[PDB]
């Protein structure tokens, strides 16, 4: 059966980790390749870099951050954030990054999707779908949740699939931060719509949730806010999600 | 007693206002000063300009529309979206800006809000907060709701107060673009908290959203997407809100 995934967002400004977190057991928690090595070491299935201004500098300084973290991480990881074409997704696909995250660049032009895919294989291209529920019905947000496309979910799954993706990277914006839960709804939503691996993402806040989203269909549970905050245990959840029927991998834990 | 205002957030990139909406009784809906014109004439009171990718070029493409915009609209407007320090809010008011908001870079100086209301006077400055409730605690994220910062919103709203601020443009982002009503257990919680006027933002999908808000003690409703969908009138609006107590300005419309 599939492979049932585990992993760690972490939120980068300037080429570093945001902070704040205290990694007492580390020498510095903002750094890509310190930090990226400890969650390899404890359980974490792979990795998402997402740049939260990817604005100023960022194209220059997550290629900096793709080269060190790929020599020095074991396990696959994903860049994301403001990556708005073709050429700075090959660059950092180039540089050892494993896959790249597009979303409104893909929203405004689709086969930049297939491009990719057919470059460095579908396995490298995740297209990130920020949604929302508008009235009773799922719809695309781009822009950082800042516009409504009038796009509804269920078109544009059906679509990023067809244009080659390789796995889709499923936000609720109005849980994301919140701690209250995945939005299994819209997990449960998607699932019937694509045969492609869905990574849930936005909510977790106790182990028990990521059961949900993986009850829900979800193939991986990606999470920020309980990693950041070392409010959750990586062994712990996957002894929890195993005893639960879920396949999580243990080997190495 | 105070006026209760009616605020129309016009999202901006690269200069010009974001489209597809229809507006078939203008030349072109794009344009900051025609559409800006437009809800000048028909009731708007003022008009948020947001750059909602607030990245490249943007500085400089805010500077042109506040120098277009200024010279034809007669209601009051605000500038937002990623303006980082004291010198590019300086610009913008100085070109013609009424005001200017300010996020993620007042929360990381929180004495900038005082140095543009010390400069411009504190009607300039508009803090705009976003927030979620976080296990039962309203928290304030910047970085477009992907950073959590720790902060709760009860300690954040007092200190932008002791700042200077003139104004607080509150959003809840988890009810942002649903169309499912303002928020108002956040503005009920936000208002014994400050005296300066709060301008709410985020969920607007029917008029007795605005009456829900107005109820829960704003000052001012800020709405994008039931004026960008031309979903609600806003003298049809402004009727029923009169009608209902909320004293809004019926002159010239």
């Amino acid at each position: 059966m599939l492979a049932k995934r585990i992993i760690a967002c972490l939120d980068v400004k300037d080429g570093r980790v945001v902070k704040g977190s205290n990694f007492e057991n580390l020498r510095d928690s903002g750094d890509p390749v310190e930090l990226g090595k400890f969650y390899s070491e404890i359980g974490i299935d792979e990795l998402v870099f997402l740049d939260i201004t990817a604005s100023v500098e960022k194209r220059k300084t997550m290629l900096e951050l793709v080269e060190k973290v790929a020599e020095q991480i074991d396990i696959p990881f994903t860049v994301g954030g403001g990556i708005h074409d073709f050429e700075t997704a090959s660059e950092l696909i180039l540089r050892g990054a494993d896959k790249v995250s597009i979303n409104t660049a893909a929203v405004e032009n689709p086969s930049l999707i297939t491009q990719i895919a057919q470059t460095f294989g579908s396995q490298a291209v995740v297209v990130a779908i920020d949604a929302k529920r508008v009235d009773g019905e799922f719809m695309v947000f781009t822009y950082s949740g800042k516009k409504n496309t009038g796009i509804l979910l269920r078109d544009w799954v059906v679509e990023v699939e067809k244009r080659g993706a390789g796995e889709i990277l499923l936000t609720s914006i109005d849980r994301d931060g919140t701690k209250s839960g995945y939005d299994t709804e819209m997990i449960r939503f998607v699932r019937p719509l694509t045969t492609l691996p869905i990574i849930a993402s936005g909510g977790a806040g106790k182990m028990e949730h990521f059961l949900e989203a993986f009850l829900a269909g979800a193939d991986a549970a990606l999470a920020a806010s309980v990693f950041h905050f070392r409010e959750i245990d990586v062994r712990e959840l996957k002894e929890y999600l195993k005893k639960h029927g879920v396949n999580v991998r243990l080997e190495g834990l």
